[PDB]
C-alpha cells in the first residue's frame, strides 16, 4: 500500500507513535518518507546480506526473520513479510522496539541524514489529526 502523507500521519497516531520516546509525529512521517516513500511493500538488500522491509525499512539482521540472513536475532519476533502489510501495526510495534534500543531515531540513518534537526512539523502540516 502507498500511503498519503496525512493518511500515514493519522495511522501512526492511531498506533501510538506520536511522541513515542519523545519523537513527534513529523519525525516518524519524515523517516517513512525517506525510507520507503510511504510504500509498505518496499524491500531493499543491504551489502551485508541482510534486507530492509516496509514503511520504516526494518533490517533482517537484528529485527525480523527472513530465513536468509545468517546470524539474525529476530528481536521483534516476526517474519519480515509481516512488515510489508497494508496494516502498519507490525512495523509500528517493531519500530517502537528499535527506537528504544539506545540511539533513538539515529537507528534509521536516513532519519539522521535527512530529518534530524529539520522542520519535521512540515510533514503533518494541514493534516486533520
Ligand atoms: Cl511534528
Ligand atoms: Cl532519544
Ligand atoms: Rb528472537
Amino acid at each position: 500500500k502507498v500511503f498519503g502523507r496525512c493518511e500515514l500521519a493519522a495511522a501512526m497516531k492511531r498506533h501510538g507513535l506520536d511522541n513515542y520516546r519523545g519523537y513527534s509525529l513529523g519525525n516518524w512521517v519524515c523517516a517513512a518518507k525517506f525510507e520507503s516513500n510511504f510504500n509498505t511493500q518496499a524491500t531493499n538488500r543491504n551489502t551485508d546480506g541482510s534486507t530492509d522491509y516496509g514503511i520504516l525499512q526494518i533490517n533482517s539482521r537484528w529485527w525480523c526473520n527472513d530465513g536468509r540472513t545468517p546470524g539474525s536475532r529476530n528481536l521483534c519476533n516476526i517474519p519480515c513479510s509481516a512488515l510489508l502489510s497494508s496494516d502498519i501495526t507490525a512495523s509500528v510495534n517493531c519500530a517502537k522496539k528499535i527506537v528504544s534500543d539506545g540511539n533513538g531515531m539515529n537507528a534509521w540513518v536516513a532519519w539522521r541524514n535527512r530529518c534530524k534537526g529539520t522542520d519535521v512539523q512540515a510533514w503533518i502540516r494541514g493534516c486533520r489529526l
